[PDB]
């Protein structure tokens, strides 16, 4: 099999250029073309390419229960002999990866970009037919959701077609075309979610915070967590308006709430809500992670006021690994030297004032570190 | 104690800091400051204000054996009461890590920088006189080796005074003037090892690469073990020159010296018989960041493009499921539990049940990151 690569672009989804492959070689639809690619990897010999799936919806590596190695064998090894110049495949795909979110929420990567899992659409795709008839393909910000409107038109995403029907493109091309009616699909404006779109797309929107791709999502899913719904377009834009003294209003508002309802107050029972859900967002780096580099900067003004009421609240071995991003086994070391003074795990025998300070003593990154906050 | 500020500077070193403090404020030595400051920390009950030292060789963190979390409460303690406007003290200590570089060696942190713990200086620390006689203090870079020339004076440092006797400016004050004959040190010019200290300062220096402070202490690391001896400045400067095909010279030498010497079947080999120099001698310097660690980037980057040429012979490789866990950066744990839904393809730990194509794979599937990803080195 000898094929020839399409014009490429780096925002086209992997089931967008499966499409794009197979009308450029001639082939009848993209269930001809994976079911003749599954054919060319069993002929040179690739150990999972019964595995390989006929089904463009599935093609992607999290689809895969446990050819998610395979898989991508398989596409590094259709980039590297099929092609008269070799693409970028695995550049496109979505990968499954072992970082979690706050609390435990499962992610997914893509590329240079980490997506949470949670946000990944499953049901139907929406997409934007302005888009399919001048870019001549689909982007992979459809396939998450909060990306409601589009970037560059500033026009609703459809998924559904006048006459009742469904579009999805995985199943009924590119062009914009419906199944049912055989025309196309008349469209469905605001600004609040357009800056919103025009942030996740990667561009500079105010007064939105410039942030990585990967966190960029992550406050997104944040923002869901904080009011306890769905996410709201309006009041996400205006809190980033007053930052950071909107997010200290926050704060001030959460601890008169559960010292109201003193030495035996423990972390989980002040500020189990705030600090648990932003550790790892996706991860510790508080050069972009503006939510803990903004709480541990509250937190440090404030450890010896009120008589050392910060500073005393409780803390287990267990919540004591996920601020200082260690293991139970250098706990139990550094009660054996006593760098750290006081086993059972799940007992409250350390204080937040000790575990900041042997924070900033022992276990400093170069990116985890105070020096960013300053 | 109510004290004065002097001049902040971002690249003073600690005991620097603490001689500077002592002459605004109208004390004799740093002995006599330490030994005040000690007083003051008893009077406002501090756990641990009886570890504090007097010696000014000792005041840094990594030298506390077990009060180190008592000695960086201690330094937060006084920048926030003793002063008119807070300084920041914190941030020019040499605070040790459990980061680990490769294979084995430890680590110590300054702020927004880690550095290698085999290449701090211990024994007596050098300086430049005419950076003491303008700037006023002392900076950080000469208490870590490979730095021999001054970046912005070019001048080499120096370790002994003209009488004979050293001069360590933690004991002799910031002036410049020894001890012995009480005359200011007479002097004692190269370019490649003034490009690396221009490079290790932070500035651009090219060949060398724009890297992270705490990246470009890793390469001079990675340079000693390399030649398996101390750091030459010339070979250095040369090697970044030819990036990235000198580097890709070496492989090619590497696999065809491992190859010819193998004493194992060509299907029994393993990654530690054919690449256990190169490859483990990379993974964390410091970390596994592909976009900022360029010699991991790149050493993925030459075995993509080589895993089924020579009928497999790069993915065939034999690993543990020790040596496995290093690749992905997971657990043991981990590991058995995908023998057991069998995500990975086969428990002794010890045993060389995988080959590096299909750990290399499971990385592209279930343990990329934001940092550690393949989408640098493309
Ligand atoms: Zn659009
Ligand atoms: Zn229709
Ligand atoms: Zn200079
Ligand atoms: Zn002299």
């Amino acid at each position: 099999m000898f094929l020839q690569r399409p014009k490429p672009y780096s925002d086209e989804s992997l089931e967008s250029f499966f499409i794009r492959v197979a009308n450029k070689n001639g082939y009848g639809d993209v269930h001809r073309f994976l079911e003749a690619t599954k054919r060319f990897l069993q002929d040179i010999d690739h150990n999972g390419y019964q595995t390989f799936p006929t089904d463009i919806t599935r093609i992607n590596p999290y689809s895969a229960k446990n050819s998610s190695s395979a898989r991508t064998a398989s596409f590094l090894k259709l980039a590297q002999l099929t092609f008269n110049e070799p693409p970028e495949l695995l550049g496109l795909a979505i990968n499954r990866t072992n970082m979690k979110y706050s609390p435990s929420t499962s992610a997914v990567v893509r590329g240079a970009e980490v997506f949470p899992r949670s946000l990944l659409r499953t049901h139907s795709i929406p997409c934007c037919p302005l888009c399919l008839r001048e870019n001549g393909y689909a982007s992979y910000l459809w396939h998450f959701q909060g990306y409601e409107y589009c970037h560059s038109h500033n026009v609703p995403l459809i998924t559904t077609c006048s006459c009742g029907k469904e579009f999805d493109y995985r199943v009924s091309g590119l062009k914009g075309i419906c199944c049912k009616c055989k025309e196309p699909i008349t469209l469905t404006g605001h600004e609040a979610a357009c800056t919103v779109s025009n942030w996740l797309a990667g561009h500079e929107s105010k007064p939105l915070p410039n942030l990585p791709k990967s966190y960029r999502w992550g406050l997104v899913h944040w923002w869901m967590g904080i009011k306890d719904s769905e996410f709201d377009h309006f009041s996400f834009v205006q809190f980033f308006s007053n930052w950071p003294r909107s997010f200290h209003s926050i704060i001030e508002d959460e601890v008169e709430f559960n010292l109201e309802h003193t030495s035996e107050l423990r972390l989980k029972d002040l500020l189990g809500r705030l600090f648990f859900g932003s550790i790892r967002l996706p991860e510790r780096n508080l050069q972009h992670n503006i939510i803990l580099g903004e709480l541990l900067c509250y937190l440090e003004n404030r450890l010896w006021q009120d008589k050392g009421l910060i500073a005393n609240l409780k803390m287990n071995a267990l919540e004591a690994t996920v601020m200082l991003n260690c293991s139970l086994d250098q706990i139990a070391s550094m009660v054996e030297q006593r760098i750290l003074k006081p086993l059972d795990v799940t007992d409250y025998l350390f204080h937040f004032g000790d575990i900041f300070c042997l924070w900033l003593a022992e276990f400093q990154s170069d990116e985890f570190n105070r020096s960013f906050y300053v």
